[PDB]
């Protein structure tokens, strides 16, 4: 489980099925995938031993979204999927693109961070709503089986994965755009210190500081949230998700910038 929460008793298989295979990718850097910009730096034409949280080159992505129709698996909610955040972790995550009467929607996994993900601790979610990007930090009463939806082509059951009737206490409520027409997004998650730290990118792959948040408490987990749709199919779109997460760690990266200052390449 998730969350502690019963939300829903519709429709769940609790059979000891076959764990679906999560699929894995090569972590390859050498196009500037996993980096950052440093601070308010600007590093032209140059080359930069710089130490951050990064990817290890030559480690696996893991593919955590979980795309269903009607039917969620409590296999979904243990290990392998619910994985320890540790120092933090790299995102390379599909925007799955959805046309409905022509006009585009935007969808992927949301990922939630935290650690018993229980209404007396705070869990962070990460969320998008057709290029909106809502991340809250909240005492969310997540649920047992969390998920999302599409909104666009719609599901065969309604979004829960916390059930708060009254608004919970929050240490962080932001919204930001992303660009809805990129194939790509990519975040650095991590702590130190007590501070979650959050960067993205939806254009190119290295990323630049969204938000800090001061917590006062060890993350220990995260959970990329499965996704049910009516559409997302080989028998609808052949359209996909894919949610490609692997750990950070503090590791020395060569940078090298070009004449823009833009990360072109680097080096573990
Ligand atoms: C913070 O987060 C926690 C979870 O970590 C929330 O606590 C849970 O809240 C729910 C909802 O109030 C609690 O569930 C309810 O418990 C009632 C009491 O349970 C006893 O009695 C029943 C028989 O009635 C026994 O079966 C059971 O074993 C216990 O002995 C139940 O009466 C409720 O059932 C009724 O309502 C549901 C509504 O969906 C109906 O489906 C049922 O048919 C029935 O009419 C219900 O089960 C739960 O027990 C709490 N857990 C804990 C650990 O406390 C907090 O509410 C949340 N707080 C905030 C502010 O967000
Ligand atoms: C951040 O973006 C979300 C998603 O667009 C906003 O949430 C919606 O707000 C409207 C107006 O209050 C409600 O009618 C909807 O029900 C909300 N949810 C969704 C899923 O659309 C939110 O208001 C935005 N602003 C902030 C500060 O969070
Ligand atoms: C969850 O709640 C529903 C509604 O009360 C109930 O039928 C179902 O048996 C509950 N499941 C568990 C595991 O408690
Ligand atoms: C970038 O650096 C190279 C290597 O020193 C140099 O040859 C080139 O002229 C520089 N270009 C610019 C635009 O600074
Ligand atoms: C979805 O929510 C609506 C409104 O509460 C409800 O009528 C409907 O039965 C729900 N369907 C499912 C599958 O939960
Ligand atoms: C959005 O992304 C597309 C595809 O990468 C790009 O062509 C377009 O210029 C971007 N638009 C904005 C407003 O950045
Ligand atoms: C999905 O792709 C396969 C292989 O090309 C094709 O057989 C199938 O008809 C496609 N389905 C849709 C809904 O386009």
């Amino acid at each position: 489980v998730i969350g502690d929460f019963n939300c829903t008793n519709f429709a769940i298989n609790d059979l000891n099925t076959t764990v679906p295979r999560i699929s894995e990718y090569v972590v390859d850097v050498s196009y500037g995938l996993g980096t950052y910009y440093i601070l308010d730096r600007v590093y032209l034409n140059t080359t930069i031993l710089f130490t951050g949280y990064f990817p290890k080159s030559g480690a696996n992505f893991r593919d955590l979204s979980l795309k269903g129709t009607t039917y969620l698996s409590t296999l979904w909610y243990q290990k392998p999927f619910l994985s320890d955040f540790n120092n933090g972790i790299f995102s390379r995550v599909k925007n799955t693109k959805l046309y409905v009467n022509k006009t585009l929607y935007s969808e992927f996994s949301t990922i939630v961070i935290g650690s018993v993900f229980i209404n007396n601790s705070y869990t962070i979610v990460v969320q998008p709503h057709n290029g909106v990007l809502e991340i809250t930090a909240c005492q969310y009463t997540m649920c047992e089986y969390p998920h999302t939806i599409c909104k666009s082509k719609g599901s065969s059951r309604n979004e829960s994965w916390h059930f708060d009737k009254s608004e919970p206490l929050c240490l962080f409520k932001k919204n930001f755009t992303y660009n809805v027409s990129t194939d790509w997004l990519y975040f650095h998650f991590y702590q130190e210190r007590g501070t979650f730290y959050a960067y993205y990118a939806d254009s190119g792959m290295p990323t630049t500081f969204l938000f800090s948040l001061y917590l006062g408490t060890l993350l220990s987990h995260y959970y990329v949230l499965p996704l049910t749709c009516n559409a997302i199919s080989s028998n609808t779109d052949n359209e996909t998700l894919q949610y490609w997460v692997t750990p950070l760690s503090k590791r020395q990266y060569l940078l090298k910038f070009d004449n823009r200052g833009v990360i072109t390449n680097a080096v573990d």
